[PDB]
DNA sequence: ATTTCTTAATATTATCCTAAGCAAG
DNA sequence: TTGCTTAGGATAATATTAAGAAATC
């Protein structure tokens, strides 16, 4: 993954440079606030480490100014200013640690582990057939590029059809399914219920399987 | 928001719960890592602060099983445990932070409001929804080119349902974010809230999904 | 001293079941 | 024959009010 480090000091920004390197990460380093400014323009960072005390502009006004662009990667700052007045006011600003200066390096590869492990990780859970887009995390429904309704039962429904999508399923396992399973009604039920899922969805990419179940068209 | 803190020194314990208050989060404070995981189950918690010296067994085979387990919640570490090998294996466990004893009061605050701002809000320290704007850090919320005046529990429902917008928030989400479990109300007050709420914002910038909760449009 | 929260009785709607008269496999 | 289709009426679910207890100020 690629590191940004923003060290005036340069004999330093060589220094933690080597240390990503060494860790495995992909790292830039630039020792101004302008030469960030630029490298973030073109290049795709995965966490910033920024020291406050840099010669063109102040960290924290640099800071405050990429969120307001919505620069949204993770930020440690790593600084001389040791106030807790100080740290308040970096983490208030939007950064996402505070390691003063002076540091364990073990420490600080450490905290720049721990914020990338969320990073890489923000995977929510879809399973798509078609251009169905369904959102196992968010429940919300999509035909195309618009947006789609599902009742309680409806979307409880087409939620187990994309999970064995492409293969038919007992219609006995969608009214245990629809059910707590001491609640099974005299009439229809399911039955109405595929009608509305297949009037909305676009009647019909859930095709029918007539006496055993029910399945829906993927390939 | 929800917090859970965990501290085996009930001096603290009781302090900590107020200060977690005091700030606008609910709070719920448990003296043990069994009762903790007891509570995990049941509720749901924005944020955890563990302690790691703790009489039923140590915090890290607590949080190892929590993060084993899938548990994708910040968790923070504050510990009286200090040498920087400590510190590295905790965030290595991991935490997402980890503060040592004894601690300013105001760093936690801010660090633990750092937390939360990364994993709700893109890192962004203010949220916006249309011509709802909300500072997050401030507890703020402006309508339009007018400000809100939102009770406590207002507004940690709005923000809630900002943070999330454009995805319906379930219900026993909204609900847990309001109540410390001691004050759990027997009668319908989320669905009262959620009507003054509305009287403010105007109907109807929530709109209600039905069998599941509620949730806030932008598109 | 006044806001904010709850309680609980009543109106109200999405979703659901029901049944009847129909279309396919 | 089995499964699809429709609507008017049944049922849970959520809204509304209001005022009575709690919390803040
Ligand atoms: F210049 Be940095 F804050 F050490
Ligand atoms: F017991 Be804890 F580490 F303060
Ligand atoms: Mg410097
Ligand atoms: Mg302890």
């Amino acid at each position: 993954m690629k590191i940004l480090v923003i060290e005036d000091d340069a004999l330093l920004l060589q220094g933690l440079i080597l240390a990503m390197q060494s860790e495995g990460y992909v790292c830039d380093g630039v020792s101004t606030a302008h030469e960030a400014a630029l490298s973030l323009a073109s290049n795709h960072y995965s966490l910033i480490v920024l020291d406050l005390g840099l010669p063109d502009e102040d960290g924290l006004h640099f800071l405050s100014r990429m969120r307001r662009e919505k620069m949204t990667q993770p930020v440690l700052i790593l600084t001389a200013r040791d106030t807790l007045e100080d740290r308040i006011s970096g983490l208030d600003t939007g950064a996402d640690d505070y390691l003063v200066k002076p540091f364990a390096l073990e420490e600080l590869n450490a905290r720049i582990r721990a914020l990338l492990r969320r990073h890489n990780n923000q995977g929510d859970n879809e399973i798509s057939v078609g251009n169905l887009r369904l959102n196992v995390t968010r429940r919300l429904v999509w035909l195309g590029e618009t947006a789609l309704d599902l009742t309680p039962k409806e979307y409880a429904l087409l939620s187990r059809l994309m999970m064995k999508a492409g293969s038919p399923v007992h219609r006995e396992i969608l009214y245990n399914d629809i059910y707590s399973g001491d609640n099974e009604p005299a009439t229809n039920t399911l039955e109405v219920h595929i009608h509305n899922l297949r009037e909305k969805i676009g009647k019909s990419r859930i095709r029918t399987v007539r006496g055993f179940g029910y399945m829906l068209a993927n390939n």
